[PDB]
């Protein structure tokens, strides 16, 4: 099931924090990574001119995200991560309705389909040349995979996060959840795993690894919450970028300190991963004949959350804030 | 606090001798014969509704234990405690048939039993011998919910219908959950949780404003899953023979635990126990947080908090004896 990834040895993961139970790998291609964020730093300045990405001392987070995608494709969706995460900072950081309407124009740069005119800020309007360059990058390489991933970075995130009124307040991990799932943008990011791996799943293979994706993508999104709590509580004190965070819910509604809220996602998480580990086991004891592209995408998601969690585990951009 | 007024504490040997398991107190309704004698009507008007039916002998919410709406509405006076629990009685009455019965029949059936409480008067049934039975059977408690309190008692006929008949079933092909997140959206219609707080908005006589609604949002979440999940996992094997012996749809949180992690019963079973402790420790928290927060919440609010811990608790203590759940 492995092609492009290597494992992360026992002895390198003890010198982190890290606490995922998972099994920690890297895509081979770690420059690929690292050039393709170079590349997305550059291009910001070229086209804005106005960061703590995906650069880290473990690694990319393109190779942690992406571990079993060939070289060509890695440099595609790191590059796309990295235009995200620049994008989405910005984003955090202004009022919700210019926030709002930056996301939206952002997001119909990138629909593969002509579209009429339409107004557009300064902001989008300095992006359109780099959203259509990237998108005939990925077009050459896999044309109905590269329109798939540019339809659902605009439908699974950027025309949803945000929701369309005021800023809430979360009263529940429920409501929490629905809103972070479209933050997040969960829903492109999946598509761009599969662009990353050739693949694209049917409606019946969706159904099939649902209970899978269930703890998955809580999984995927708390860890991100978990890591960069301190960050993001931060900013939010020091200059009012938004704070979206699981732990800061279970502050509030639970009457916790930091630390007692942070002891209780961190059980939440491991209990998820461990919850994976027997949906997985339960789809192949039920499944003798799965095919081998789901026996991958079902593998593979395990490693995405457990590299990611290592990667969030040490990187700059959710530790530098105090050294 | 002493927030208790119409029910009383069930004692701790009387708990220990029973298979119950949770961890919260558990109190009843101190009006017990008023409740038992609103089942017996309902079983009389089910039975006069419906050809070759149990009669007397339906297994709905009288035990040894006490009465299910006795245990569901322990701070309700008895006027309106004779109401909720008659409602309630026909409800499960209903929802018996309902599960019996091919899905899009049963769906139809389901509507056209929430149009008799719909106060807006829409999906009129034609006249005729069907429609006179279902007038009859409904008339007297839609009077005398209305007669007791108009403003509350339309509210409640409004979300009998709105949150529960309307609703449950859904359409199109029956579903295969492939997840608890999938499961539980289909199963608070089926359980029609949305008409259930009603119910006791009404017999409690207080109406959660908009801004309550969202103080207590961090409560409810828990206890909506709580109070769902203690139904599956004490209906369970009854539920389960169903589905086998009669085709009847298996909705059960149990059940899907079972599937999605291979699981033997006692093993998910096991599973929804954890869930179902570790939600009612959850809720206490949340509720702490509450009153940490709110110094001067309303007494009417706080009475709501509390009042939805014994609900759970008390519906859980019946279901680990009653009779629909073990001697079916
Ligand atoms: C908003 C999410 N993100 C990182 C995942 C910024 C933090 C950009 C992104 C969005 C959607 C898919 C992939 C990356
Ligand atoms: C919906 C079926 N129920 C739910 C408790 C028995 C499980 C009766 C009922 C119907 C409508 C409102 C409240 C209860
Ligand atoms: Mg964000
Ligand atoms: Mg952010
Ligand atoms: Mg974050
Ligand atoms: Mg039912
Ligand atoms: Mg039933
Ligand atoms: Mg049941």
């Amino acid at each position: 099931v492995w092609e492009h990834s290597r494992p992360i040895a026992d002895d390198t993961i003890k010198k982190t924090p890290s606490f995922t139970t998972l099994p920690i790998r890297i895509n081979k291609q770690n420059d690929v990574a690292d050039a393709a964020t170079r590349r997305a730093l550059r291009d910001w300045d070229y086209y804005l001119h106005d960061a703590l990405i995906s650069i880290s001392e473990l690694g990319n987070l393109g190779a942690f995200a992406y571990p079993e995608v060939p070289p060509e494709r890695l440099a595609i969706v790191t590059y796309l991560t990295d235009l995200g995460i620049l994008h989405d900072d910005g984003y955090e950081a202004m009022d919700m309705d210019q926030a709002r309407t930056e996301h939206r124009e952002f997001g119909a740069l990138f629909d593969p389909h002509e579209q009429l005119p339409s107004r557009r800020g300064t902001r989008a309007a300095k992006l359109k040349k780099l959203v259509s360059q990237i998108l005939l990058e990925a077009i050459r390489i896999d044309r109905d995979m590269g329109m798939y991933m540019f339809d659902m970075y605009n439908k699974g995130w950027l025309s949803v996060a945000g929701g369309e009124g005021k800023v809430p307040q979360f009263k529940s991990v429920e409501e929490y959840q629905a809103y972070r799932r479209d933050d997040f943008g969960i829903r492109a990011f999946w598509p761009m795993v599969e662009f990353g791996m050739a693949m694209r799943l049917s409606d019946e293979d969706k159904k099939l690894i649902e209970p899978v994706m269930e703890p998955i993508d809580k999984a995927i999104i708390w860890t991100n919450d978990y890591w960069s709590f301190d960050r993001e509580y931060h900013e939010s004190i020091t200059n009012g970028s938004r704070l979206t965070n699981v732990v800061e819910v279970v502050r509030q509604i639970e009457n916790k300190s930091i630390d007692e809220a942070k002891a209780a996602v961190r059980q939440l998480l491991v209990n998820l991963e461990q919850q994976y580990l027997e949906r997985k086991r339960a789809i192949y004891a039920q499944n003798p004949s799965i095919p081998s592209h789901l026996r991958k995408w079902i593998e593979v998601v395990g490693i995405t959350v457990a590299g990611t969690h290592f990667w969030a585990s040490c990187s700059p951009r959710h530790h530098a804030w105090r050294n």
